[PDB]
């Protein structure tokens, strides 16, 4: 996979952020995790995450994995990472996010995230508490 410059529009939730790609605005949704909606328990932390991470970044870009990069919404589907740090896994890593909608094809980064969430479950970190 190959990382690509977009960047910051605006933070919207969790895990979906409004950023320009190749000129154009976009939503996009990251992959392989969910984080609960702003009105749930550790939405509010969620969005404050993944808002902190992406306004402070320097540098944002986005991966496409092998296969859909569109979802049905017309939300972009990437890994997104702030200064080389992959916002879907430091989301799951802090128990912020489940790994979740693994669609085959689109799983590159499936064990990394996996990896992550079994150590934010061990720590009890936030959702896992
Ligand atoms: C993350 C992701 C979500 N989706 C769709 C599935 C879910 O459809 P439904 O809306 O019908 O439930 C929705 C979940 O996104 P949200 O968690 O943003 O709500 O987005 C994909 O199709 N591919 C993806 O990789
Ligand atoms: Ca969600």
């Amino acid at each position: 996979l190959h990382k690509e410059p977009a960047t910051l529009i605006k933070a919207i939730d969790g895990d979906t952020v409004k950023l320009m790609y190749k000129g154009q605005p976009m939503t996009f949704r990251l992959l392989l995790v969910d984080t609960p909606e702003f009105n749930e328990k550790y939405g509010p932390e969620a969005s404050a995450f993944t808002k902190k991470m992406v306004e402070n970044a320097k540098k944002i870009e986005v991966e496409f994995d092998k296969g859909q990069r569109t979802d049905k919404y017309g939300r972009g589907l990437a890994y997104q990472y702030a200064d080389g740090k992959m916002v879907n896994e430091a989301l799951v890593r802090q128990g912020l996010a489940k790994v979740a909608y693994v669609y085959k094809g689109n799983n590159t980064h499936e064990q990394l995230l996996r990896k992550a969430e079994a150590q934010a479950k061990k720590e009890k970190l936030n959702i896992w508490s």
